[PDB]
């Protein structure tokens, strides 16, 4: 019945925030391995869920343009003040990429050429738990099949929020429901393969081990070294998705996660070996060096730079 709005179709209805294309291009950033609950349902138009409340959203030069779908049999309405600012802070929009930029190219001729092509990626701020099981779904696995696994299990676990077009969305589940006697068989039979263990598992853990969501928020003031560490205790987190999360849900923005792609930008690109290591290959040591290789070169806010690069390298 309702249909995903677009610029054309409902301007009553959006509101804008000043936003320069070149601080936050919506393409690089929406799909390209940070959030999974992003989709291009009509061309330019992503669509996706926060926070309980559906979105869509579209960009010109200056302007980020966006509107709300309340769901709960509510009156249709422009984006509220403190609606606007909810995605203000989801893309941290306070924080200039361009002077990032800057000064990451002064110290990398490298990222000076990619960072021609691929400007405006910058870092979601996320939700942890959201975070955390998306990234847990991460492994071994491509930006596609992650999707398809987060939106069934949002919708197996997750309440209905509204639907648009033949798409129906449901926010991201709390941890009690995750971690019932279940849910490790239905999210088998959902496609998450062996991921279903660790994702019961965690939700279990955090609950009944770590006190429940709570957790997750003292980790976001906790220095990154903590954060990291307490997250490689759960099941299925590891370096690489403890980095992730930290980097992108716990506001460490020097987290560098070390994956298949960054191992290799870095000896491509970088002409990088493990220096310290004798072993040649992938290890968690080396992994660890080439972490605090990256932090060296770029700063405290390595994490950012490293997603430029894993944007550009995704797109061939
Ligand atoms: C496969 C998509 C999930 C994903 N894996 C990642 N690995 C690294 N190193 N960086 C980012 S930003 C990232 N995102
Ligand atoms: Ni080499």
């Amino acid at each position: 019945h309702m249909r995903h709005r677009t610029l054309s179709s409902s301007p009553a209805l959006w509101a804008s925030i000043p936003c320069p294309r070149s601080e936050l291009r919506l393409d690089l950033v929406l799909a390209s391995g940070q959030s999974f609950r992003w989709k291009e349902q009509s061309p330019a138009h992503w669509s996706g869920v926060l926070a309980d409340q559906v979105w869509t959203l579209t960009q010109t030069e200056d302007q980020l343009y966006c509107t709300v779908y309340r769901g709960d049999d509510s009156q249709v309405s422009r984006p509220t003040l403190e609606e606007l600012e909810t995605l203000h802070k989801y893309f941290q929009l306070d924080v200039s990429l361009a002077q990032l930029y800057s000064h990451w190219a002064s110290v990398d001729s490298h990222f000076q050429r990619v960072a021609q092509k691929f400007q405006g990626v910058r870092l979601l701020r996320q939700d942890p738990t959201e975070c955390l099981f998306s990234f847990i779904c991460s492994s071994n696995n491509n930006i596609a099949r992650i999707t398809g696994m987060v939106e069934r299990l949002c919708q197996a676990f997750g309440p209905r929020l509204i639907q648009l077009d033949d798409v129906t969305y449901h926010g991201f589940p709390n941890l009690h429901a995750l971690a019932g006697p279940e849910a490790e068989t239905h999210l088998r039979k959902l496609g998450l393969g062996y991921r279903a263990r660790y994702v019961r598992a965690s939700a279990k853990a955090i609950l009944e081990e770590q006190g429940g969501p709570a957790w997750l928020q003292q980790l976001r003031v906790a220095p990154y070294e903590e954060a990291h560490k307490a997250l490689c205790t759960l099941p299925g987190v590891g370096a690489k998705v403890a980095d992730c999360i930290c980097l992108m849900a716990l506001d460490k923005p020097q987290a560098v996660p070390v994956d298949v792609h960054v191992w290799q930008i870095a000896h491509r690109d970088y002409g990088w070996h493990p220096k310290t290591s004798q072993a040649k290959g992938p290890s968690p040591l080396a992994n660890k060096e080439l972490g605090n290789f990256f932090r060296n070169l770029w700063g405290p806010y390595a994490g950012w730079a490293q997603a430029v690069l894993f944007s550009a390298d995704l797109r061939q």
